[PDB]
C-alpha cells in the first residue's frame, strides 16, 4: 500500500515506527467516529440546514423509529 | 421529546447543533460510565462505609466470585 | 490479592477509594491497549530494528494477509 504507508510515514524518512502507528491508530478512531455522528446528524436534519429543530428530533423519536 | 431536547440544546436557541449533538452523546457516555463503575464499587463496599478494605476486597476475588 | 490491593492502593492507607479503583481501571484499560498494538507493531516489523520499512508494510497487506 502505497499513500497508505506515505500517510502513515508522517515525518517522511521511510521507516513507520511506533509513535506513528499508535498517532494513525488513533486518529483513524477518531475520522471514524466523525463521520457516523455526522451521518446520524444529518438522517435526523430532514431539511439539511444544518440544525435539529424540535420537529426533525419529533419525528426520529418515538421508541426511535423515524 | 421536551426536557430532552432542551437538555441537548445548550444555548437554548431552538435548534441543536453538532456541536451539541456531540457534546451531548459525549457526556451521556462520561455518566454511563460513571454509574457503572460507582455501582461495582458500591457493590463490592459491603458496610458502605465509602472504602474497600481487604476484606470486602478479598470476597469479591476468588477467580471473583463474591 | 495481596500485591494487587496494594497496586491498587496508591496513597497506602490500607483502604481503596473510588478515585482509586477508578485511576486503576483506567491505567489497567491503557495498558491493555498499548500491549497489544505493541504485539501487532512487533508482528509487523520482521526484522526487529523498530521500524516498519515498505516491504514488512507490504508483506502484512493484501486485503490483509501476511
Ligand atoms: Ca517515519
Ligand atoms: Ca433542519
Ligand atoms: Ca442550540
Ligand atoms: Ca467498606
Ligand atoms: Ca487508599
Ligand atoms: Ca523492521
Amino acid at each position: 500500500a502505497e499513500a497508505l504507508f506515505k500517510e502513515i510515514d508522517v515525518n517522511g524518512d521511510g521507516a513507520v515506527s511506533y509513535e506513528e502507528v499508535k498517532a494513525f491508530v488513533s486518529k483513524k478512531r477518531a475520522i471514524k467516529n466523525e463521520q457516523l455522528l455526522q451521518l446520524i446528524f444529518k438522517s435526523i436534519d430532514a431539511d439539511g440546514n444544518g440544525e435539529i429543530d424540535q420537529n426533525e428530533f419529533a419525528k426520529f423519536y418515538g421508541s426511535i423509529q423515524g
